[PDB]
């Protein structure tokens, strides 16, 4: 795959389209605001009222989801993944017309087929590689967040151009687009956040914190050693890969990196990651997530309360206040 | 342990002291410049070369290491771990006097006793938690970088005040100080970078990249999902802990974090980390590093050439090129 930019957006397919953004949270506010600034005709569809109000104070024509959908040619669904199916069936599906296009910023519901959009309606995706605040902030600074785009079903023959023009309208084409599929986006995105970015990383940090504090080292000092000082390291990797990071740290640190990294992340850990990937591919994780929501979020409830009680989180809150 | 600030620096112990900074790399430069703008009296000692004349052109009275040490009451050694011992024995040790204070910004050589300073000389530490350019820049902007301080041996009774006043001089007390010991600073610093920050992290990213690419997913896309996107995640944790990060990500991502993190980092991984800590505490890692260095860095050489061949590094350099 080769990276694409504004010059690669052959057709301004959002030209003459009424656009409805559904929802107004992390991604919702960012997409709507960026597209508006880009000159697109954008309305908001959302439930009352604390996303509804902010959207109307931000100057948007704000309707119910059903009304916004009925008015629109292009409908981008930016409600939480767990509620998209019920919301789609009740409020969106009845108000679609042939030739419409439905968009997502993550392929979960379409790929796992919790949602099935009619055959005469396009389904596309623009998936920015950052939360909404960054998607918005970078845009405002004349910049952007790179994005993936994909098409799940192309009824009109215009679906790919709609996806790429959406990317352009939100600023992503300023810095780089990569084409993918709904399957690849969904599976790689779930895997990355689970095994490495969020799950893997927080568990790694917490394990390191436990080993130090259980060994008798001060938690305040341990906080810096496994969390606070991570930002400088990851900024280096972001800028110049492992190469730049390892050039920048001391030879003692670099040698420790090479020797101890493989002691910690072993072949068995890689097999653990393969099991995580398997449950993404086979629909188990997806069903577990949706089933937790349907049951009243009991697992998410226990996890959130557990995470609130972590010593590293208590200590870190105190230290970040003291700085 | 409670964080300390400028109000907790009880004695201006560097008052009237002749301060020599050994080394004029980013670290040496930062400490020296900061102390000068804070109103202290600093000279630089370093071998002849680029740094020597940059120091001379920076306005510092610049000498060799031997002569800077001779003139100074307080000698801060800011050179790489691997050259400190040779440099100390040859140039510094024969020029120390009773009542002097020797400083370090990391405890490796003093803790593992590759260097033994005479018992009528103080040994202290100020260890800012950032690289030289950041220590300088933050100070120039009017704040600083937080720091640990410690004392290994106190002959004069002034060693702790010297350490804390040094911290104050380089701007660290503006933002926060934590007292530690040479042993704990050294062991925690080695452990953190080995098990979590550098070793664990790069190995985690690489394993994830391998799992995706071996399963047939595109490497360019995998680069974003295990490496590029980590920066904003860690930025969030830096600013607001796991809590802020998990608020920003989708509920889908957050649930995946809670469920899958423990499947990847298991009890056995924690035991692996305990083994890493053990080799730090028992001197085995320290000896292995020094022995590799004395032997011409053969392990370091093989490791570096292997790292240069990683697919994620080749794909990544190309993508970062494509994203100015
Ligand atoms: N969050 C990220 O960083 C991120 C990154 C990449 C991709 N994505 C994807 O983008 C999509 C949305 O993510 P998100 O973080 O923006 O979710 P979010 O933070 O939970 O935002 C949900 C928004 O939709 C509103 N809402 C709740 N129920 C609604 C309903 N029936 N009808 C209309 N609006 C409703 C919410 O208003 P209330 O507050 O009043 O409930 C809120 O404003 C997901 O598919 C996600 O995978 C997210
Ligand atoms: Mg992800
Ligand atoms: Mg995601």
């Amino acid at each position: 795959v080769q990276m694409e930019y504004e010059k690669d957006v052959k057709v301004a397919a959002l030209d003459g389209k009424k656009i409805a953004v559904i929802g107004y949270g992390s991604q919702g506010h960012a997409h709507a605001q960026n597209l508006r600034d880009s000159g697109r005709d954008v309305i908001i569809g959302v439930r009352p009222g604390k996303s509804f109000d902010k959207a109307k104070e931000d100057g948007f024509d704000t309707y119910t989801v059903a009304e916004a959908t009925k008015l629109a040619d292009v409908i981008m669904i930016l409600a939480p993944d767990e509620i998209q199916q019920e919301l789609y069936e009740a409020e969106i599906a009845p108000n679609l017309e042939a030739g419409n296009a439905v968009g997502f910023a993550h392929g979960f519901n379409i790929h796992f087929e919790f949602i099935k959009v009619p055959a005469d309606v396009d389904v596309f995706m623009c998936a920015p590689k950052g939360p909404g605040h960054l998607v918005r902030r970078t845009y405002e600074e004349g910049f952007g967040v790179p994005a993936l785009y994909a098409v799940y079903q192309d009824a009109t023959g215009n679906a790919k151009n709609i996806a790429m023009d959406w990317c352009k309208g939100v600023g992503a084409a300023r810095v780089g687009l990569l084409e993918t599929t709904y399957k690849e986006e969904t599976e790689e995105d779930l895997f990355g956040e689970q095994a490495v970015l969020c799950g893997g990383l927080t568990a790694l940090i917490e394990a390191g914190f436990e080993v130090l504090t259980e060994a008798g080292y001060a938690p305040e000092l341990a906080y810096f050693e496994v969390l606070h000082e991570m930002k400088l390291i990851v900024d280096l990797i972001y800028e110049g890969g492992f190469k730049k990071m390892r050039q920048s740290i001391s030879n003692t640190a670099e040698y420790g990196d090479y020797v101890s990294g493989p002691r910690v992340i072993t072949e068995q850990v890689k097999e653990n990651m393969k099991a995580v990937l398997a449950d993404i591919q086979n629909g188990k994780f997806a069903n577990d997530f949706v089933n937790d929501y349907k049951a009243g979020r009991p697992k998410l409830t226990a996890y959130r309360e557990q995470a609130a009680n972590l010593e590293i989180e208590k200590v870190g809150a105190e230290l970040r206040k003291a700085m």
